[PDB]
């Protein structure tokens, strides 16, 4: 059943691109007369050795996951040849949250906001208890299922702990969407189940803010960074976490989910909140909002 046979995934379009790899909408029709089921399709695209032992991680990380809140995995194809590796994936028509969030602003109350918050929440400490980061949390890879539930997708950069260590190091990376990631991540290169928190409280800004591009994370860095215009973005946004600057409370934020990101944004990872301590203060926002 999780085996589906290459010659029978038939490519429709492209859902999403990266820097190594695509997924595909593809229908499953082993009838071969269009009525099959559609599936999404991840596969590597300028893979060496590297991004292909990450795929195979992927892979087993989310076939082992069975949440509510997290994007079911489906199985795997192989094609004939080296590098035949697919991942099949359940289709999401209604797309990702942020693209959602813009389109039906206007009728997303702060009560559905709430809601997505504490489903996000549920699916990290999901997470958690698999001592799995997520590290690539933003609302560009967060699924809509229906209009009152969402999905933790993209398990690109996904990895499991050490049974014995609370966190990883890795080499510098290429691209990063720096205004996600935690200082030590930033700085160091160090991610935690504590940066994903820190990640979350920019989905929460990101909830808030319906994804309006005029005061995204980079809008407000922009307008924040000061006078001196031609400094790297990099450098300069560690100096202002540094300083203790963040990013705004937006206008239509209960002041409690702003102080729910603020504590998410502490300085020391062992001072922000777990996702733990977050869902129990999501939920009884939520529900107070019912
Ligand atoms: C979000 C997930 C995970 C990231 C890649 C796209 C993917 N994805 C999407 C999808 C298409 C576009 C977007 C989001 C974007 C934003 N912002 C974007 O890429 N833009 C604007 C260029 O997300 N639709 C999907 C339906 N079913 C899916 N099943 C598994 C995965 C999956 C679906
Ligand atoms: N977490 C947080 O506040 N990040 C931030 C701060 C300033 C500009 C852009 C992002």
């Amino acid at each position: 059943p999780t085996i589906f046979e290459e010659r029978h995934l038939k490519y429709i379009s492209q859902l999403g691109k990266g820097n190594f790899g695509s997924v595909e909408l593809c229908r499953y029709d082993p009838l071969g007369d269009n009525t099959g089921a559609l599936v999404a399709v991840k596969q590597l695209q300028h893979s060496g050795p590297d991004q292909q032992r990450d795929f195979q991680r992927e892979i087993q990380i989310l076939k082992a996951l069975h949440s509510d809140f997290i994007v079911k995995y489906r199985g795997v194809s192989y094609g004939p040849g080296r590098q035949s590796l697919r991942l099949v994936m359940e289709y999401l028509p209604s797309g990702c949250l942020r693209d959602f969030l813009q389109r039906h602003r206007a009728r997303l109350d702060a009560s559905r906001l709430l809601l997505y918050s504490s489903q996000i929440c549920k699916g990290m400490e999901y997470l958690g208890s698999r001592r799995c980061v997520h590290r690539a949390l933003a609302a560009r890879n967060i699924l809509v299922e229906s209009e009152a539930h969402v999905k933790i997708a993209d398990f690109g950069l996904a990895k499991l702990l050490p049974l014995d260590k609370d966190y990883y190091v890795v080499r510098e990376p290429g691209q990063s969407p720096i205004f996600w990631y935690a200082p030590e991540s930033l700085s160091d290169n160090i991610f935690s189940r504590q940066s994903d928190v820190w990640s979350f409280g920019v989905v929460l800004y990101e909830l808030f803010t319906y994804c309006d591009k005029s005061c995204s994370p980079s809008a407000e860095f922009l307008r924040m960074m000061g006078s001196e215009r031609d400094v790297p973005a990099l450098s300069r946004l560690l100096e202002l976490l540094e300083e203790g600057q963040r990013l705004p409370a937006p206008p239509a934020c209960p002041a409690e989910v702003h102080e729910l990101m603020k504590l998410c944004w502490a300085p020391s990872p062992q001072d922000r909140p777990s996702f733990s301590a977050l869902g129990p203060q999501l939920d009884m926002l939520w529900s107070g909002s019912r």
